[PDB]
């Protein structure tokens, strides 16, 4: 009934286990809500929505963090700007596209359950659910296997870097970490500029826009915002996905029994997860918006989980159904900058999710204390999650 005390920079409140109760507060109270530092944030799916949907009042331009500048990658562009990029990368993410990938994909799933499946026992987290995604982005983007595990760490550096509760050490490795990646950059733009490849990365760094190449600095950030979206989002709805079927074992039951189960058990899992706590947008004029008044050039948080657990579209959000159906959820957004690698997740869930279904059959968690998770401010989820299942041959 008392007004959350929060500070939604805060990654605290991302992994303290408070966040929906605060959200149902919100969503109740003061859909476009306001935190103990005056910050604005869209709580209700319908504000969520309705600010998506006008990008000239709610630009992307601000920059998609509350605490940081615009910046060159086309997460932080309205149109005609954004479309130019999208257009650049849309054709390795369709659905057809993507769907090529069944095979490569599946091997590498196979890889890493062999690793772990002779053993009983694993660290979801750290063996499964975090390096499949890397694997698949690394190789759409052209980095060596042998190099996955060092943009990862840096992957990491850059986004557990993200709170007001982090001291000035954390800072500065943030941006050493990032002087670091900007580095490794500019040598591949020296490499694909001599000697072009295939991938991702040769696209970029050989692109156009407005009839010149893309700008160094722009190829830094794009590149990243591909590697960050590729290897800090789908792990989470791995494994705190998976970590809800393990918690509803006649659910997991069901998904090991019927297959034909899983699509729909994977937009759950994405439900449940959020991995993308919030996104920026920023004010272009003085508005009264979800009877909140905002001032123009102030930022407003979309709150795409609290979005995701709201009643009035869900009915018992708080409930895990992989049977939910239909199963509107947000975690992906909205609008013009819905999710470029939407589909891709989707498959990497998928093709996960049916070879730990299928090879770790009783699979369970370690003990069923509380998974702890990340306390950072834009993507989280769950930090390690010990398992245990009966031991296996591997298949490849
Ligand atoms: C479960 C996994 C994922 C989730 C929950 C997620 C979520 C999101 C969200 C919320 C946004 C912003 C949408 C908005 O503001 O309306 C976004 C944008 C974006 N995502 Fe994802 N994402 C995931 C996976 C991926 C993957 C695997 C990639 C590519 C490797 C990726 C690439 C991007 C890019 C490039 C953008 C900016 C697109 C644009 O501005 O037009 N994402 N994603
Ligand atoms: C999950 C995806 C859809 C979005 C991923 C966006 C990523 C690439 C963004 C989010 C926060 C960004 C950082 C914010 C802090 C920062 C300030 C700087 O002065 C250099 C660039 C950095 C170090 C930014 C690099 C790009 C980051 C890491």
């Amino acid at each position: 009934l008392t007004r959350p005390d929060v500070d939604l920079v805060n990654g605290m409140f991302y992994a303290d286990g408070g966040a929906r109760e605060a959200y149902r507060w919100m969503r109740a109270n003061e859909p476009v809500f306001r935190d103990r530092n005056g910050l604005a944030a869209a709580t209700t799916y319908q504000a969520v929505l309705d600010a998506e949907r006008n990008p000239e009042l709610f630009s992307s331009t601000g920059g998609i963090r509350p605490d940081q500048p615009g910046m060159p990658y086309m997460i932080d562009m309205d149109d005609p700007q954004h479309l130019l990029r999208r257009k650049l990368v849309n054709a390795g993410f369709t659905r057809k596209r993507v769907m090529d990938k069944v095979d490569s994909i599946g091997r590498l799933c196979d890889t890493l359950i062999d690793a772990v499946c002779e053993r009983g026992e694993c660290d979801f987290v750290r063996d499964i659910a975090a390096p499949l995604p890397m694997a698949v982005i690394g190789d759409m983007l052209g980095v060596l296997p042998t190099e996955r595990d060092m943009l990862l760490k840096w992957s990491d550096d850059l986004v557990c870097g993200l709170s007001s509760h982090v001291d000035e050490a954390a800072i500065q490795k943030l941006m050493d970490t990032f002087a670091a990646y900007t580095e490794f950059t500019k040598d591949v733009i020296t490499k694909r500029r001599a000697e072009p490849t295939d991938d991702l990365f040769s696209v970029l760094v050989n692109s156009e826009v407005e009839g010149q190449r893309m700008s160094d600095d722009e190829i830094v950030f794009e590149t990243l915002l591909i590697l960050i979206g590729g290897d800090e989002t789908t792990r989470h709805t791995l494994s705190g996905g998976t970590e809800q079927l393990l918690r509803h074992r006649d659910q997991w039951d069901a998904l090991v029994a019927d297959v034909d189960l899983l699509p729909g058990a994977i937009e759950e899992m994405l439900r449940w997860t959020s991995p993308v706590k919030n996104m920026c947008r920023t004010l272009t004029a003085d508005t009264v918006f979800h009877g909140t008044e905002l001032r123009a050039g102030e930022k407003i948080m979309l709150m795409f989980e609290s979005a995701n657990f709201d009643e009035s579209v869900f009915g018992d959000p708080d409930n895990f159904r992989i049977d939910r159906n239909p199963n509107s959820h947000v975690a992906f957004g909205f609008g013009t900058h819905f999710c470029l690698g939407n589909q891709l997740a989707r498959l990497e869930l998928r093709l996960m999710t049916e070879r730990v279904l299928r090879r770790l059959p009783d699979l369970r968690l370690a003990d069923d204390a509380p998974v702890p998770l990340r306390p950072a401010n834009f993507v989280s989820g769950p930090e390690s999650m010990p398992v245990v299942f009966t031991p296996s041959a591997p298949v490849l």
